[PDB]
């Protein structure tokens, strides 16, 4: 499947992508704005995710550091980046349909739109403001806006005894983007496209 990974944003991003324990096609590419970058994922990926970093510098070898979403240092991600990050999030060919997302709950960094270039589906976008309105407890002094796991560490807020509820900062992400994951167990926003679909994940995809 082929995804264009397309800057919109005024300033310059480095994409990347990963699917946790490995990279996506190279994982990680500098896009300045406007730029567009084409990769292959192979079918039956599972739990991929593609994100954007914001003001990093790599060396000559490709290693650096990013002030969001930064995968170890690396330019080309093996891993899932440092939070804040908005996600894009798949899986692919799952018994024969892709499914397709967005999600807040490792925090906000770059505003997104998640669409299929192929028919059968509709895309997913949160593009609001969250960084500029986002409650001060959850600013990351680094750049974006943390989810409150992140930030507290808590059952609550991680969900880890797969108990939780929504809170004060989850509904927060909800408000300004109601169409992406705000926190572990809120009612799913994932779309259902049609098996070996085609995509575009566009940064910034409006004024």
């Amino acid at each position: 499947a082929t995804f264009e990974i397309v800057n919109r944003c005024s300033y310059t991003v480095w994409a990347a992508a990963s699917k946790g324990d490995a990279a996506l096609d190279a994982g990680g590419r500098q896009l300045n704005s406007g730029e567009s970058w084409t990769i292959n994922v192979e079918p039956g990926t599972n739990g991929g995710k593609i994100w954007a970093r914001t003001d990093c510098y790599f060396d000559d070898s490709g290693s650096g550091i990013c002030k969001t979403g930064d995968c170890g240092g690396l330019l080309r991600c093996k891993r899932f980046g440092r939070p804040p990050t908005t996600l894009a999030e798949f899986s692919l060919n799952q018994y024969g349909k892709d499914y397709i997302d967005i999600s807040n709950i490792k925090g906000f960094n770059v505003p997104m739109d998640f669409s299929p270039t192929t028919r059968g589906c509709r895309g997913v976008r949160c593009a609001a403001d969250i960084v500029g309105q986002c409650p001060a407890k959850l600013k990351a002094p680094g750049g974006g806006c943390n989810d409150a796991c992140t930030v507290f560490q808590t059952s609550e807020y991680c969900c880890t005894t797969g108990k939780c509820g929504p809170t004060e900062y989850s509904r927060f992400f909800k408000r300004l983007c109601p169409d992406a994951f705000s926190y572990v167990l809120d009612k799913p926003t994932t779309v259902t496209c049609p098996g070996s679909s085609n995509y575009r994940v566009t940064f910034c995809p409006t004024a």
